[PDB]
């Protein structure tokens, strides 16, 4: 009741012995089934071996050699079932044959044993050969596996669906593969298979089953021509025939010029100067040794004069002076802050303005995105086990119950109403919501929420049913597993495979794509998926409109229910969350946050001041001598000349914001305070004699330093002012109160503390103690006199200081290319906010980056044959066209940062035009006749399509376009036509009145996006792909010259300030060198030494500090500009008094000059500058922000360190060998005057 022999030459069944008694029901045409009959192989000749060798040839072996297992009977029932298949394969012979081969080969192949086994047998009739009901068949994957994709792309003769699509049963193109196909074809159970065939896919490798040889015959490839037919398959058929594209070629690293690296260029250009420079010194020297009014004494006469007067009448000028800074400062009442941080860190004028300006007047703006991700805590990931799809791994937030409580918090969140106090009314999702579809008459229906349950309509009765169904010989309960694993594969369709034919779109009308619903899996095991995703998308507006405000308050309620959700699902699964605004928000909490730290800042500088300018007598008599009042009035002074520059620009109308009031009085004060140390200190020194009254006193001390503070105060205030040229409306808002703020400082430094330090004298002659309740050498005079000069200006030191800071300058020279370049979020954020947490869950588990749309702008024709030739991706169009090329670019996504193919609208249409879809149909009678008669419309008034049948390419008349184009845009998408434009292009085509468009987008997704980096060189390469299809489109005769389209997405306005080649502070900073030199020479009497010394000292101090910057991991941006410009002005401080010090001194020799600069002026400089600045800056070690610590603790640390180590070391020394020489006037003075 089997076939015992298996082996060659025999077959096991012959002759057809009638109808299959087991089939019932069929009522059709099907193959008379043949019984067992284990016999040696018949011979074939004549007209049935005319016959066998015309329908295959493949099993001809001769004209007197041929065996077959079949008859002619067997022959033309086989011809008439085979003949549907044939018909439906016209498109491309060569396959389909190959196809024909597969069933003829298993009719009549004279070797049927050797891949056959009989396994049923019914017996028909008493001695008469036993009828089988079903074997089983034998094939090698390979063989199998390449026969399919012969064939496995091949289009209908309409065109639209593959083929194959309608050969693999439940599902289309989208699940089918050669077992399944071959499965399909064999079994019964679909009432068009005669009889059950189990199809083996033995692999190659492993032969399992011994005595059975697996067959692998002969197969024709696409490309391979039929001798001299010449009729391959077209590549639109099988596309294994398409020619090769080669891959995008390696581009060279950025900033490169002429035939080098860039910066070499800069380097040289650089190290050359400092050389020039220098050589002059040299040069001037040398004169020297081989020869060998001014208004100084002006200067000194004005200010005596001035000094005096103003000391006389303190009462007087300290009332006009506070009066003048409350007048000014009263003007705070108008100020205006601005919050958005975009706004504030971003070029005001640029391309990208432009082109965000464009899209938003022609297509409206870009939607808010609410988004939260919720993953599993604790589960175990099982197996399910699928009838349709087999044994599938599944995760354990898949799980069933979760599911449901994700739904009652989706459905908790869309019926959510909030009050408004301005409208007084109940705010719901309906009034803010944005909506694909019908925007005005809108229902909460419609509202686009994007999350995994929209599979099931949000519907809990349908994610719960199960039902039962046979597929060939199991059956089995499928439930919303299989369904979700349907939809996931396939987003669009509108009805399932399986007993539960539910429909797979959103309830809002559109398809949701698997990479919209869950995230963190690799390839296509969607059900491997880890986190879950839920999407709200809120409608933008102008700031203007007042509907903004209400959909603000929407957000706060969201989040406030989130928070409580977190909490009462503690331990079940982790969630993580944010809205559109919390970024704003939570930023600026973190300014209000440490604005006390800084304020405890200020006052410490007060306290040491006091006991600075102090003194004692042995000890604790802190009451009488500590300078308590010179300290306030500093403080105070200071302060309110920093509150009269920001009342004044608030005055002219100038926005301001939160980091310029935390960040501007600091900076101000750490310079502000040197000057008045360094007077207070001078007057203490200078003893009196006798029948001098304090008046003239302190008018010969003003007329001693007031110079130095000038030239100082000058180069400050002028460096600051060059600082406003950065577009960046933070910078440019900082320099220009700074700038204010020093020059006010110094007008009140001249009037004010002048008269507070002579009723402090006043006071101190009469022996009084302050309102708070022996001239002796100092320290510091004895320890720079005795130990620290004599050591420093040695003969055996000088070269060692000079060399070892000259390598040092070169290495920092060497380092500072090594600069990370841009601003990540991350740090701007408290150590503790919930969005570090939203950030970490959006790098691990999101698979897509941002949105990208590709505008084309006015100027082209589409009308044409030529204009719709060279957009759309149809059989007849160019193998370059656009869509094509962003296709080709999504293949590469590391190359070019784009994932995922753009749609295209064109292709659509012209799609959706072709008369068999049956979408375009008018009326053919009655009051309608030739009106647009819409798709759902069952009927029989409608018979006539929009266009007539042709072949080839369907292409309309500019009439039929113009006319057609405003129906496909707004046709819904229905089971009848899957195509249309409605719930996809409805807002992607402008059209004028006259029918012509005026813009129009193809949008794609970039791959994701974690650091700057990526937004950096994503937003470079989609510009070099916009700037490629531009300059072909351009060639299409009858286009506008100034036709183009360009790369919008919501990102760019930040981003593009990193593009250029200098990192737009190089020119700025460059630039603020010039004021030093200009200042230097002129003030000082045309004094070429001390400009150059002064100009070097500061640009070698600038190069120390970049390239230990870049040594300390510490990146560029804008807040390093900031401080940059600030660490420039700040370095006057510690090299222009020496420099002028040097300068106006009568000692004979430069060696002498420089030992007595060193000691006054240096302790001056020493306790003044740099024990102010270290208080300032080791408290805010606990800003308790990462911001502040990284750019503000650190680096104005660095700043100070390498200040005093060029001012106080390297600057006596290279004085003493290059400074100026002996200025003649000065010694002719000062001897006249004896
Ligand atoms: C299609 O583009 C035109 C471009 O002009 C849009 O017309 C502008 O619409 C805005 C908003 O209503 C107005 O402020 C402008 O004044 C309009 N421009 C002109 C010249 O009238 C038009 O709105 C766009 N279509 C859609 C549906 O937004
Ligand atoms: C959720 O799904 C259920 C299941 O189909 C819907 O219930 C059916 O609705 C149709 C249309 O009104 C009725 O004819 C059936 O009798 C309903 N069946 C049952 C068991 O009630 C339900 O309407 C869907 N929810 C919504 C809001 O439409
Ligand atoms: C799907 O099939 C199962 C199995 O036949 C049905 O469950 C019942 O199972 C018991 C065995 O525990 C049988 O004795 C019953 O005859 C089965 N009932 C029926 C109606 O077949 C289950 O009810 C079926 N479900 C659906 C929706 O068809
Ligand atoms: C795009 O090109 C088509 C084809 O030339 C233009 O169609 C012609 O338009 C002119 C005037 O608009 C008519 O007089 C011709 O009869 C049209 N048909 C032809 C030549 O077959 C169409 O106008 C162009 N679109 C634009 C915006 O210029
Ligand atoms: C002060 C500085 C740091 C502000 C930085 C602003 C930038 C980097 C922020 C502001 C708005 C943000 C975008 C808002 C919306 C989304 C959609 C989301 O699906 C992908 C991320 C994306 C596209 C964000 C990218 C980053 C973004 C552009
Ligand atoms: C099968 O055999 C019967 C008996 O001769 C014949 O009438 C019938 O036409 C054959 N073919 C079929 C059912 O396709
Ligand atoms: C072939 O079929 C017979 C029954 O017809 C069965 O007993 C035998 O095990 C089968 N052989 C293989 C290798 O499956
Ligand atoms: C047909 O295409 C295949 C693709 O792999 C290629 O290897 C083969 O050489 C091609 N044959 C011809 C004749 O072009
Ligand atoms: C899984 O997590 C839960 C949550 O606390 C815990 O109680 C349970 O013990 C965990 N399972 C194992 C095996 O540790
Ligand atoms: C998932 O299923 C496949 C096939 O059933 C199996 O090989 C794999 O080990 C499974 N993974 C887990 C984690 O169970
Ligand atoms: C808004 O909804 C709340 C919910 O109970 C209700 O108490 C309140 O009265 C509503 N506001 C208006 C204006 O109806
Ligand atoms: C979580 O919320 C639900 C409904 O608001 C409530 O029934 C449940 O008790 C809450 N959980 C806890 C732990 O209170
Ligand atoms: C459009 O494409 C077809 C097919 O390549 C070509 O024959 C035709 O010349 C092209 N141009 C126009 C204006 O139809
Ligand atoms: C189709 O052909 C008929 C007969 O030639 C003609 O009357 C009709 O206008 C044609 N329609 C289109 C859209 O070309
Ligand atoms: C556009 O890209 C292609 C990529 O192969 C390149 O060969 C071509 O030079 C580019 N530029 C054009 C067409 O201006």
């Amino acid at each position: 009741l089997y076939t015992p022999k298996h082996e060659a030459g025999v077959c096991t069944f012959y002759e057809e012995c009638g109808k299959n008694p087991e089939l019932s029901g069929g009522l059709t045409s099907l193959s008379n089934v043949s019984c067992l009959s284990n016999t040696p192989a018949r011979h074939v000749t004549g007209e049935h071996l005319a016959l066998l060798q015309r329908i295959c040839p493949r099993l001809y072996n001769g004209p007197n050699t041929t065996f077959a297992c079949c008859s002619t009977k067997q022959l033309l029932s086989l011809e008439s079932s085979m003949s549907i298949t044939k018909a439906l394969l016209t498109r491309c012979p060569a396959c389909s044959d190959n196809f024909v081969s597969l069933h003829c080969h298993n009719t009549c192949s004279p070797d049927q044993s050797l891949f056959i086994n009989v396994t049923r047998v019914v017996e028909r009739g008493a001695g008469e050969p036993p009828a089988v009901v079903a074997y089983e068949a034998f094939y090698q994957r390979s063989f199998a596996e390449k026969a399919y994709e012969s064939c496995s792309q091949v289009r209908i003769p309409a065109a639209a669906s593959l083929a194959v699509g309608s050969m693999c049963g439940v599902y289309g193109s989208a699940l089918c593969n050669a077992q399944r196909w071959l499965n399909f074809q064999g079994d019964t159970g679909n009432g068009l298979a005669p009889l059950d065939i189990t199809f083996h896919l033995l692999e190659p490798g492993q032969a399992l089953p011994d005595g059975i040889q697996p067959l692998n015959g002969k197969i024709a490839p696409c490309n391979e021509s039929q001798g001299d037919d010449s009729a391959v398959c077209s590549c639109q058929d099988c596309a294994a025939s398409c020619p090769v594209i080669p891959p995008p070629e390696a581009l060279r690293p950025s900033f490169y010029m002429g035939r080098m690296p860039g910066w070499l260029a800069l380097i040289i250009i650089f190290t050359a100067v400092f050389v020039l420079l220098s050589a002059v010194l040299v040069r001037l020297r040398v004169v020297s040794n081989r020869n060998k009014l001014s208004p100084h004494t002006i200067l000194g006469r004005f200010f005596q004069n001035w000094g005096t007067r103003v000391a006389s009448w303190p009462l007087t000028v300290l009332a006009l002076s506070f009066i003048v800074v409350i007048a000014l400062a009263a003007g705070l009442t108008f100020i205006e802050l601005t919050t958005d941080p975009v706004e504030l860190w971003s070029a005001p004028k640029s391309q990208a303005r432009k082109e965000k300006s464009f899209h938003d007047e022609h297509f409206g703006p870009f939607f808010r995105t609410n988004q939260i991700f919720v993953t599993a805590r604790n589960r175990s990931s099982y197996k399910y086990d699928s009838l349709l799809l087999g044994s599938k791994n599944f995760s354990g937030i898949l799980s069933l119950d979760f599911l449901l409580e994700l739904l009652e918090l989706q459905e908790r969140l869309r019926h959510l109403q909030v009050w408004s106090p301005e409208a007084e009314r109940n705010i719901s999702l309906q009034d803010i919501c944005y909506a694909p579809l019908n925007p005005y008459n809108t229902s909460l229906s419609d509202c686009c929420v994007n999350s995994l349950l929209q599979y099931f309509q949000n519907n809990r009765t349908l994610l719960m049913l199960t039902a039962n169904q046979t597929l060939n010989g199991q059956t089995s309960l499928v439930d919303w597993k299989d369904h979700f694993l349907y939809c996931a594969n396939a987003p669009l369709t509108f009805k399932d495979g399986t007993s539960l034919a539910l429909s797979c779109m959103a309830d809002y009308g559109a398809p949701v794509f698997p990479f919209l619903a869950v995230g963190g899996y690799q390839g296509t095991d969607y059900s491997e998926a880890e986190a879950l995703i839920i999407t709200f998308s809120l409608n933008n507006y102008p700031a203007d409109d007042p509907r903004m405000a209400q959909a603000k308050l929407w957000e706060e309620a969201f989040l406030k229910e989130m928070e409580s959700f977190q909490r009462n699902t503690s331990d079940k699964f982790q969630v993580a969350f944010s809205a559109e605004r919390s970024l704003e928000d939570e930023i600026n909490r973190t300014t209000i946050q440490d604005l006390p730290v800084f304020a405890v800042s200020y006052i410490i500088v007060f306290l040491y001041i006091s006991l600075a300018l102090g003194s004692y007598s042995r000890c604790s008599r802190v009451a009488v001598e500590s300078k308590a009042t010179l300290g306030l009035g500093g403080v105070i002074v200071v302060l309110g000349a920093v509150l009269a520059a920001m009342g004044f620009y608030s005055y002219l109308g100038v926005p301001s914001s939160l980091v310029i009031i935390q960040v501007v009085p600091f900076l101000v004060l750490a310079v502000g305070a040197d000057n008045i140390f360094i007077f207070v200190l001078e007057y203490q020194r200078l003893p009196r004699m006798p029948g001098e009254q304090r008046e003239a006193h302190i008018g010969r001390t003003l007329g001693s330093v007031a110079p130095s503070m000038l030239l100082c105060s000058l180069s400050e205030a002028i460096c600051f002012f060059l600082g406003a040229l950065t577009p960046m409306p933070a910078v440019r808002t900082f320099a220009l109160t700074s700038g204010l703020a020093i020059i006010l400082d110094f007008l009140l430094q001249m009037t004010a503390f002048v008269a507070l330090l002579s009723l402090d004298s006043k006071r101190q002659e009469a022996s009084r103690p302050d309102v708070l309740c022996k001239e002796k050498e100092g320290l510091l005079l004895r320890f720079f006199r005795k130990i620290y000069a004599p050591f420093l200006l040695h003969r055996f030191i000088r070269p060692v200081v000079m060399l070892l800071f000259l390598t040092l300058f070169g290495a920092n020279l060497y380092l500072m290319c090594n600069i990370n370049v841009g601003l990540d979020q991350e740090l701007a954020l408290p150590k503790d906010s919930y969005l570090i947490d939203y950030f970490l869950f959006l790098n691990r588990y999101l698979e897509v980056g941002p949105p990208v749309y590709f505008v084309t702008t006015s100027g082209f024709n589409f009308s044409s044959e030529a204009g719709m030739n060279a957009t759309c991706s149809s059989a007849g169009c160019k193998s370059f066209s656009l869509t094509q090329k962003i296709q080709y670019a999504s293949e590469f996504p590391d190359q070019s940062y784009v994932a995922i193919a753009a749609s295209s609208w064109v292709d659509d249409f012209i799609d959706w035009l072709t008369p068999s879809s049956s979408c375009c149909r008018l009326y053919i009678r009655g009051p309608h006749k030739d009106e647009f008669c819409p798709s759902t419309d069952t009927s029989f008034n409608c018979l006539k399509n929009c266009m007539n049948r042709t072949l080839g390419p369907v292409r309309p008349t500019a009439e039929q376009f113009h006319k057609y184009l405003p129906w496909f845009l707004n046709d819904p998408p229905n089971i009848r036509c899957p195509k249309g434009g409605l719930a996809a292009y409805r807002t992607s085509v402008n059209l004028s009145s006259d029918g012509q468009v005026i813009a129009s987008q193809f949008m794609a997704y970039h791959k994701p996006l974690r650091n700057s980096q990526d937004f950096t060189e994503a937003l470079r390469a989609s510009r070099l792909l916009a700037a490629n299809i531009t300059a072909d489109l351009r060639k299409v005769p009858g286009t506008d010259p100034n036709f183009e389209v360009f790369p919008y997405t919501i990102s760019n306005v930040f981003y593009q300030q990193y593009l250029t080649v200098l990192p737009e502070g190089i020119f700025t900073l460059a630039l603020c060198f010039v004021p030093t030199f200009v200042v230097c020479y002129l003030l000082l009497g045309l004094d070429m030494c001390s400009g150059i010394l002064n100009l070097l000292s500061i640009i070698m101090i600038l190069v120390d500090t970049i390239g230990l910057m870049a040594v300390w991991g510490i990146s560029y941006n804008a807040v390093s500009l900031i401080n940059l410009v600030t660490a420039v002005g700040m370095s006057v401080e510690f090299v222009s008094h020496i420099t002028r010090s040097f300068a106006v001194s009568t000692k004979p020799t430069r060696l002498e000059r420089a030992k007595d600069a060193t000691v006054f002026m240096g302790s001056a400089v020493f306790a003044g500058v740099a024990m102010t600045n270290f208080p300032g800056i080791l408290i805010l070690g606990f800003a308790q922000a990462q911001l502040i610590q990284i750019f503000f603790f650190r680096l104005n640390l660095l700043i100070t360190l390498l200040g005093l180590l060029h001012g106080l070391v390297f600057l006596p020394v290279v004085l003493s060998y290059l400074g100026p020489d002996v200025n003649q006037a000065l010694v002719q003075e000062e001897k006249l005057a004896s």
